């Protein structure tokens, strides 16, 4: 008998919580044979900002958590190779990349602290917008919420008002205007009610403007202090398979979420990869900027950005087991 907590940002029945980390205990709890019980904790209810999850889960204060490696800024700097502009097509290729990378060059260097159980990223990032956003132009002057620095850099770039703030604060920032719209992928619109706050939608076509990464983290003194049989049994359960679904099972909940939009007859522009060129003009010097940084702190940005493209290609969709 071991009972773990579980903290995360979201409600309960929001996609994540529901079809990735419900599912992900559930496989704990029977692969241990009902020895290890992990409860779950819903929209910060334990007590916290979203940011502070990581240090949760470092400190004790939680078993497990869920959260936006960005939310942490520059603290994973390697997680950011995924977060660059345009660099990703399939998710799943992604998180397969993420959990390899992550082992080779991460695990021991800037995760040393913490135990890693799945890395990985969201469906294609996108706006979400009190009026039309159909070319760069139209974010001029325009308060726009992002989860992460590179977002952030990404948003100053196209001409909009970078505002960092935690997912969960984006329906009571467009209530009361101190936005105009927002930065997320599709599948998390319905639970923050965003097709109903905002009637303007900007898709696109190709490589994902932007996506950010996850982890599930644990508290490394709680999984050491496991016996050697149930830290087998997480383990199991966790890692480059567990990292795949949970990515591909996230990008796959941008559909049904993008027809609630359609459905109530909310605007949606869809940018050709044609059109998409101009966006990339105003954005791809972070690819520059981004490797100078990491070789201010000693990493070969290139090298992180080469492997992960080498990685992703090199997938296939049956290391899709989970
Ligand atoms: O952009 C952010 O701050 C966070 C993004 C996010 C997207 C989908 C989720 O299910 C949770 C967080």
């Amino acid at each position: 008998e071991v009972t773990l907590t579980l903290h995360q940002f979201l409600p309960a029945q929001a996609n994540v919580p529901k079809d990735v980390l419900d599912v992900w205990a559930d496989n704990v709890e029977e692969a241990s044979d009902g020895r290890i019980e992990i409860e779950r904790y819903p929209s910060m209810q334990l007590g916290g900002t979203p940011p502070e999850l990581m240090d949760q889960a470092i400190d004790g204060i939680a078993d497990i958590v869920w959260t936006v490696v960005g939310y942490t800024p520059g603290r994973y700097p390697s997680t950011e190779v995924f977060e660059l502009p345009f660099m990703v097509s399939d998710a799943r290729a992604a998180s397969y990349a993420y959990w390899k990378m992550f082992e080779e060059h991460m695990k021991d260097g800037e995760f040393a602290d913490v135990k890693i159980l799945g890395t990985w990223v969201h469906g294609p990032g996108m706006f979400h917008t009190n009026k039309p956003v159909a070319v760069p132009s139209d974010l001029e002057g325009m308060k726009i919420r992002g989860g992460s620095r590179l977002v952030n850099d990404l948003l100053t770039r196209v001409g909009a008002e970078p505002i960092g703030m935690p997912v969960p604060a984006i329906s009571e920032a467009l209530s009361k205007g101190v936005i105009d719209g927002t930065t997320i992928p599709w599948e998390v619109t319905s639970a923050l009610k965003v097709p109903e706050l905002v009637g303007n939608h900007t898709e696109f076509d190709g490589p994902a403007l932007y996506n950010l990464t996850f982890v599930l983290a644990m508290n490394k003194d709680a999984y050491e202090s496991l016996p050697e049989d149930l830290q087998e049994v997480i383990d199991s359960q966790s890692g480059l398979a567990f990292s795949i679904f949970a990515g591909g099972t996230q990008a796959d909940a941008d559909g049904p979420a993008r027809q609630i939009a359609v459905d109530r007859g909310n605007n949606i522009v869809t940018v050709s990869q044609e059109d998409a060129k101009a966006w990339d003009a105003l954005v791809n010097p972070i690819y520059e900027t981004w490797v100078a940084e990491m070789n201010d702190k000693g990493i070969d940005g290139q090298a992180l950005i080469d492997e992960a493209k080498s990685l992703m290609e090199e997938y296939d969709p049956s290391m899709d087991t989970y």
